């Protein structure tokens, strides 16, 4: 129909100011990213100070761990009950929701309140990512200079507030790649067509990520080496592998949303319960931090470590199981923070220790655990998040094993087709479906 | 629409398992028809390298039998277009997508045949056109046939198996899954409006495709090029620079091929015999070409490696580069069955090159290697002419492994799209369309 070819003969012109706009954006999003990221580290290094300043009455150490994470916890807790709400949890629900037009976008409120209540809550030393912090800052970031240069129109809302979030994953973690591909595949509007430019994310995504490369060069995130390659006799064991994942994504998935109402009780919505339960989950962590530090934190220090079989099948079972515990009850406690990078490590662990197994049950194949390493890392997130394609490009970005490209997708698939063949549902899609169905009841 | 979106957002990406048995299913088809494309162009290519061994003194009996054998495997493939399936003509890109905007019909009892052997035909001449038209075309088609074989309805399925037939079409011709994938997400599917493509299915197509590639073409790389040296923050700016030149240069390909496609309709008028006839000599001035300038003709994929690696002198790559722009022109815009899309990787990788080598003498302060120029420039070509960045980088990854130039490669193709868009350039593949879609009216 005629209409078409018109629209063929006007494809990809995307408004020039459009395009300016996402260069400032990805810059802004990108410094501020770079910031947090600085930030968050210079306090859990205050905290390392501290336990050598106190590093001889080991109750007294143990209780500034405690304290120095608690105090900041509830700073974290407080700054988002107190000012901004939709900025409790990961953040990436709330953006896709404002790209749905069904969430608004305060800036004014959620840019101090994310930021230095992320500052808090992951410098403290909580079980929380990044990834979420990041997205929701540059949407906002995006929104903001959406309004203070006053941009009418559809296109022109919805494309800044995606690059806005695509440069906000590309800055945490090296990924320009995924950037993009983590807006086309799950954040963008799944049910309708949109208006959101591609180049113009892209430009987004580049100036961000040159900020990170400004701060941040000759040190990268994970660094694994190069592993061995995969045979063809191989695969079946990813198959296996992503199973095992796919079953398991749904069962987690119902462990966050019912720890989020088990933990919505302690409180009632109590401003003050709730700022003091989270100084206590905080003190846990910052605690466990020291005591057994890979129950704790990020989690991405534990990563080269699984992958270069480096653990015991003991302390891997351990590790994985420490953490599926502080992941529920760090993110399902309404903290700023993600679900998405603590996954990564549990992804990790799970993979290794089903390397472990496969290693010795089959010495014919000349097996290397850090292989299924690589391939769980980013199973958990296809499996939960149900976002295999930026599961998987995000992988390939932070560990340059490209000789594992099919194990990968294999493992990704298999972990996509056994959520959705278990009931499971894409994460932050139920958070989001849970959100707007309080909202109007 | 807010209950309408928690009804939604709940059952989102629920996948009929049918749908997903089919892709598993397409997917293996593709795999296994693009690995057999591959292995018969690779197979004429080789017998006509023995006859010119068999003919190798009298030098003047070999240069004609260099022209003979690629005009009649040129014609065959012209003629099996023409008399069978002239949708087949052209790349096939442009085809698959009319078919994902319901405005081209899929018509694999005739195009299967036609694509495959008169492809077998053109290729194997050794003329310059690339594989990823073809098993785009072949790869969707096969996709419409199991559709219709097991008589699936829904609009769903049919642009799934549609869209993974494509997918599963690119990843087994250049052994490269993801760019496959984001090919149809970027660039195959319906660009203006909503539509039902489950990606989760895609997937398991382009997988099942892919280790049917690895089970007939494991341990050799169809672009080894090694580890290049990194990309130093103060490099970058000459990365966007080259994206520019490239920026501008897109759109003049863009007109050229358009332009050509006219002329040379000329040539024949519509006469299916004249039409067999030219394509017999464009293609014999290919096979001929192929003996005696090789790098200025057939699929390009040589001479990369070499011009990533700096052996090509400055007059060799300016050589080429003319000389390839040339036939690579002839052979597409006559319509002979193939596509332009990996012709213009090698173009890429030549031009780059050549700015590498300048900005190398110009700046010994940098530390530069040509090379990391000529991989940024080998899908820069594609961000301009055929405007899919995302892929044509994706792609480059893929097949060169130099993660390290991820961000000159970003820049360059970003360069290239936005000077692209700038200064009047479509889209190659939605222009052909165009023109088609449009062709479909004007005779009313
Ligand atoms: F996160
Ligand atoms: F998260
Ligand atoms: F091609
Ligand atoms: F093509």
């Amino acid at each position: 129909r005629r209409q078409l070819i018109r629209q063929l003969l006007e494809r990809d012109k995307t408004p020039l100011a459009i395009l300016f706009m996402a260069a400032v954006v990805g810059t802004l999003v990108g410094l501020a990213a770079v910031a947090f990221d600085k930030g968050v580290a210079w306090l859990q290094n205050q905290r390392m100070g501290a336990l050598v300043h106190t590093a001889d009455n080991y109750p007294l150490l143990l209780t500034v761990a405690f304290l120095c994470s608690a105090v900041l916890a509830m700073f974290g807790y407080f700054l988002v009950r107190k000012y901004a709400p939709e900025a409790g949890g990961s953040g990436i629900p709330e953006i896709e929701g404002a790209l749905e037009d069904q969430r608004p976008v305060r800036w004014w409120r959620v840019l101090p309140v994310k930021f230095f209540g992320g500052l808090g809550t992951l410098g403290g030393g909580m079980v929380l990512g990044r990834a979420g912090p990041t997205v929701q800052i540059g949407g906002n970031i995006g929104r903001m200079v959406l309004d203070i240069f006053r941009l009418k129109g559809d296109e022109a809302r919805h494309t800044l507030l995606a690059t806005g979030a695509a440069a906000g994953l590309a800055a945490a973690f090296n990924a320009p790649l995924a950037g993009i591909l983590f807006i086309i595949e799950e954040m963008r509007p799944q049910f309708r067509y949109t208006l959101i430019s591609i180049k113009a994310v892209f430009i987004g995504v580049i100036m961000s990520t040159i900020m990170y490369r400004i701060f941040n060069h000759e040190v990268a995130l994970i660094d694994v080496g190069k592993l061995s390659d995969a045979p063809l006799n191989t695969l079946w064991l990813y198959l296996i592998l992503g199973i095992i994942f796919g079953i398991f994504g749904p069962i987690f998935n119902k462990w966050v949303l019912g720890m989020q109402d088990l933990l919505h009780r302690v409180h009632g919505g109590n401003i003050t319960k709730w700022v003091l339960m989270g100084g206590a989950i905080g003190g846990l962590c910052g605690l466990l931090g020291f005591v057994a530090p890979a129950t704790s934190g990020g989690g991405f220090n534990l990563i080269p470590i699984a992958t270069a079989g480096n653990f015991s099948m003991g302390m891997l079972v351990f590790i994985f199981v420490a953490r599926v515990i502080t992941t529920l009850l760090c993110f399902s406690s309404g903290a700023p923070g993600g679900i998405f990078a603590p996954m990564l490590a549990l992804g990790t662990v799970l993979g290794t220790a089903f390397g472990m197994v496969a290693v010795e049950l089959f010495p014919q194949y000349h097996l290397e655990a850090g292989t299924f390493a690589i391939a769980g890392m980013g199973a958990l997130l296809a499996a939960s998040i149900r976002a295999p394609l930026t599961g998987i490009i995000l992988v390939l970005e932070m560990t340059d094993n490209y000789q594992l490209i099919l194990p990968m997708i294999i493992t990704g698939l298999g972990a996509t087709l056994l959520a959705q063949f278990t009931g499971g549902k894409p994460l932050y899609s139920a958070i989001l479906a849970r959100t707007l169905a309080k909202q109007e009841a």
